[PDB]
């Protein structure tokens, strides 16, 4: 698809057997989730942006379906106030910016 | 152009005569700038963003070139991580997301 950006650039994902709505997100170099469960390992990690610092959990080698798009990369779960979808995953659906 | 995510999508901008780099941000509502003097009346605003909200200065109807292409619109200074071009601006440059 061509997604215009008069407003945010949401989309349903599936993560962990859950539906989502997230944003595709130029500006994030990674993925991060609100808080749920993920199976299998994970480190923390602390990341930061406008208003400072969250810490994360990080997990890695973990399945997305993307508006239909699978992808397989790392997912930071933690008290993001929004889903982000980062360049991480949106390379991998081959998501591009044209102007 | 056409700009793949494999890296940050930084560009040059230029804004009160100076270059800067920034962030094509389709994440961000709003474009919000480095601490820089700019002309006029400024507005207060709070934004949200991944770590909390900040105060910013709102500076409406500024003159700012995003990779070439010339723009009129709002800009917010205040302390970001680094400087994001938002949708507000993306849209007038014809910027959209395509997968
Ligand atoms: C600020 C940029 C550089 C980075 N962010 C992504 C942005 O797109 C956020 C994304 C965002 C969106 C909503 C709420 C919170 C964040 N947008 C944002 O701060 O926009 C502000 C300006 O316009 C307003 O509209 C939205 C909020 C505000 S981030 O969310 O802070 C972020 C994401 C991942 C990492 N790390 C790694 O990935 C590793 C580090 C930071
Ligand atoms: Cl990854
Ligand atoms: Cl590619
Ligand atoms: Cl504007
Ligand atoms: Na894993």
């Amino acid at each position: 698809p061509q997604i215009t950006l008069w407003k945010r650039p949401l989309v349903t994902i599936k993560i962990g057997g859950q539906l989502k709505e997230a944003l595709l997100d130029t500006g994030a170099d990674d993925t991060v989730i609100e808080e749920m469960s993920l199976p299998g390992r994970w480190k923390p990690k602390m990341i930061g942006g406008i208003g400072g610092f969250i810490k994360v959990r990080q997990y890695d080698q973990i399945i997305i379906e993307i508006a239909g798009h699978k992808a397989i990369g790392t997912v930071l779960v933690g008290p993001t106030p929004v889903n982000i979808i980062g360049r991480n995953l949106l390379t991998q659906i081959g998501a591009t910016l044209n102007f």
